[PDB]
């Protein structure tokens, strides 16, 4: 029914700070995001990355799904700080998701993009505009659906 990211092996990556973690932050913890109503949201699966960041995945072979499901927002690792990053999402060199501007407490958003016919899926993490300090991004629950 799904197949999780961290499961996949991408093209290409890279992280503006430390490493990109499977399943975790980037400092090794749960995924946690800030929730709609107030809560701390946790994820047991996700890629834990860094601004800048930019990974690429390849769809070969992966016809019998329909849509790229994530969360996306600051890691609330990163509560309280100066963390302020945009998330980016691309399928065959076309941006379908922006996420804008996104702080320390900033409600985490719920990406699902259609893949239907389509090769290539790239991550983007942006520094916010002024510089990478804090600047921990995760993909919550990312999965092809
Ligand atoms: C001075 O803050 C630090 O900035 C780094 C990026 O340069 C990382 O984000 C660290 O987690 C953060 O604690
Ligand atoms: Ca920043």
């Amino acid at each position: 029914t799904s197949v999780y990211l961290s499961e996949l092996e991408w093209k290409s990556a890279s992280t503006g700070y430390g490493e990109i973690q499977k399943d975790a932050s980037c400092d090794g913890n749960t995924i946690t995001l800030k929730g709609e109503n107030g809560e701390k949201v946790s994820y047991d699966k996700g890629i834990g990355t860094h601004a800048h960041s930019e990974i690429v995945y390849s769809l070969e072979g992966l016809d019998y799904y329909d849509y790229f499901e994530t969360f996306v927002g600051v890691d609330q690792e990163m509560a309280g700080t100066v963390a302020s990053i945009s998330f980016e999402v691309y399928l065959d060199n076309e941006k379908v998701f922006d996420s804008g501007l996104m702080t320390g407490d900033t409600t985490q958003k719920h990406v699902k993009v259609p893949i239907a016919g389509k090769n290539t899926l790239k991550l983007v993490v942006k520094d916010g505009g002024d510089s990478i300090g804090s600047d921990h991004g995760s993909f919550g629950d990312a999965k092809l659906t």
